[PDB]
């Protein structure tokens, strides 16, 4: 499958438009959450510059909502994301890259959140991606 980030727009949109009333928006050179108003009836998370892995990580982002501490649990989304869609993931080293690996693991086996279970599914019906499984995110080396 091609990688655009018009798609992950439109997967974003189908996931959470209804139900959040939020959408996907490319924007400039900053992440931004607008939320709903007057003019523009709906949340808009922003994400910077024409790139699919820069609207991937705002996604992260709005699905969780010391740098380290704080980015464990959206880069580990990330990486699901990346595999759920057929995309190379990578960190935006090897120490944090396990801490990131570790989390994954803990929502393979204890449980992915609500939001960012149903991008998942989704994504896999989008890109037609097998069922994520452990084996998919080889432990950094
Ligand atoms: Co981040």
């Amino acid at each position: 499958s091609t990688h655009h980030y018009e798609q992950l727009i439109e997967i974003f949109n189908s996931c959470f438009a209804d139900e959040f009333n939020t959408r996907l928006i490319k924007g400039d050179d900053e992440p931004i959450y607008l939320p709903a108003d007057a003019e523009v009836p709906y949340n808009r998370i922003v994400f910077a510059h024409g790139f699919y892995a820069s609207a991937i990580h705002e996604i992260s982002h709005w699905c969780i909502a010391q740098f380290e501490d704080v980015e464990v649990k959206p880069q580990a989304l990330d990486w699901l994301f990346c595999v759920a869609a057929g995309y190379p993931f990578n960190v935006s080293r090897v120490v944090f890259q396990r801490r990131v690996h570790a989390q994954v693991m803990d929502y393979l086996a204890n449980g992915i959140p609500e939001r960012p279970a149903r991008f998942i599914k989704a994504l896999q019906n989008y890109y037609y991606t097998p069922e994520l499984t452990a084996e998919q995110f080889p432990w950094p080396e």
